[PDB]
């Protein structure tokens, strides 16, 4: 039996095809996406998914995150020196030209970091069939190289998996969306996601897909509207308490995570309270953090990102030369599409209401579950 994992440039999600109907399966800590985070502790242990992302801004050298942008690239890859730049660990150059990773002194390689997150995926997919995980179909974004997708072949084979088949990740998101059973269409899938923004325009023709365009930013995700709520939220700390938050990585952990907390909330819910008792230790007293946040205060402080997503679409269309008229249906993927604002970007963008029926968190994975089936 084979398992779809969509191995993602912020987390990861398994699932496996259970008769006709898809089947997204939870991790040991009962999540159904597994952050793809890795790290090793001062003990030596080596930590996977939340375990590590809960960590990564207290020790920032022994955690590696958003390696997608690294596997399959050459260190003097334009992306590997931008990628470089925006992150606290060490991303050597390997023996062949390729960008290699560091922690601890040992050095450690993207497919081997990836392979890392792939074994709790498996482990995950282990724990629902029973005996082993043997065959699995793994995703990788359209504009992955030939060099990349070996790489990606290379995570899921030192985990111990049989890489059936390698699918591009806006293809996947079309078979969760069903649109497998269409006739003809023109597509556009909007993937905006932890790390990265994407958008792929998609043809239809009895039945096969065709990639007409990719555009999107690598460096424009979720990760950059927490840390904008995180930098005001530590403001309006220093304006309120006098302190900066910055001192104390244990304190900035905590508000990372409840930055992000708060930002999911507002998908749902118009306000929501920030409660950290019993923050930091002042020298007058124990500082707590209490903070009355609304969706309106939120948009506007990540509405340059959302609007940073918008030039990539219309240049997708010119390229597919396509336009609103010509594009039958739109597809939300990655979980930062959940965001209300976002959604009225994409309704404001291409004239039609964006398709909201699979999880888009889950779309990719989903897909590749359904892809795992046929090859059974
Ligand atoms: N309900 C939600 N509302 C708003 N943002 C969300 C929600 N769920 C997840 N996110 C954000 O979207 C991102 C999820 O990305 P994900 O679906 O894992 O795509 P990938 O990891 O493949 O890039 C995370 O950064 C998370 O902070
Ligand atoms: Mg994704």
């Amino acid at each position: 039996a084979v398992v779809g994992i969509d191995l993602g440039t912020t987390n990861s999600c398994v699932a496996v095809m259970e008769g006709k109907q898809a089947k997204v399966l939870e991790n040991a800590e009962g999540a159904r996406t597994t952050p793809s985070v890795v790290a090793f502790t001062a003990d030596g242990e080596r930590l996977v998914g939340m375990p590590a992302k809960r960590q990564a801004v207290t020790n920032p050298n022994n955690t590696f995150y958003a390696t997608k942008r690294l596997i399959g690239r050459r260190y003097d890859d334009p992306e590997v020196q931008k990628d470089i730049k925006n992150v606290p660990f060490k991303i050597v150059r390997a023996s062949n030209g390729d960008a290699w990773v560091e922690a601890h002194g040992k050095l450690y390689s993207p497919s081997q970091i990836g392979a890392f997150v792939l074994m709790k995926m498996k482990e995950t997919a282990e724990n629902y069939l029973g005996h082993t995980a043997k065959n699995a179909v793994i995703t990788v974004p359209a504009y992955f190289n030939d060099s990349q997708r070996q790489a990606t072949k290379d995570a899921g084979q030192i985990s111990g998996l049989n890489v059936l088949r390698v699918i591009n990740e806006p293809t996947a998101a079309a078979l969760a969306y069903g649109l497998d059973k269409s006739e003809d269409k023109v597509i556009a899938v909007y993937d905006l996601g932890g790390g990265t923004f994407d958008i792929s325009i998609l043809e239809i023709q009895k039945g096969v897909f065709e990639v007409k365009s990719t555009n999107g930013d690598t460096f424009l995700g979720g990760e950059d509207f927490d840390q904008a709520l995180l930098r005001h939220i530590v403001k309006e700390f220093k304006r309120e308490t006098g302190v900066d938050l910055t001192k104390d990585n244990m304190a900035l952990q905590r508000v990372r995570e409840a930055a992000e907390k708060a930002k999911c909330e507002l998908s749902s819910s118009v306000q929501t309270d920030i409660n950290l008792p019993y923050l930091t230790m002042d020298s007058s007293g124990p500082k707590h953090l209490n903070m009355k946040l609304t969706r309106a205060q939120f948009e506007g402080i990540v509405t340059d990102l959302i609007r940073r997503t918008i030039a990539p679409c219309q240049k997708a269309m010119q390229d597919a030369e396509v336009s609103k008229s010509d594009i039958g249906e739109v597809i939300l993927v990655g979980g930062m599409t959940r965001m209300p604002k976002v959604q009225q970007t994409v309704q404001d963008l291409f004239g039609r209401a964006p398709s909201k029926a699979v999880n888009p968190d889950e779309a990719v994975a989903i897909g590749a579950a359904i892809q795992g089936g046929v090859l059974a």
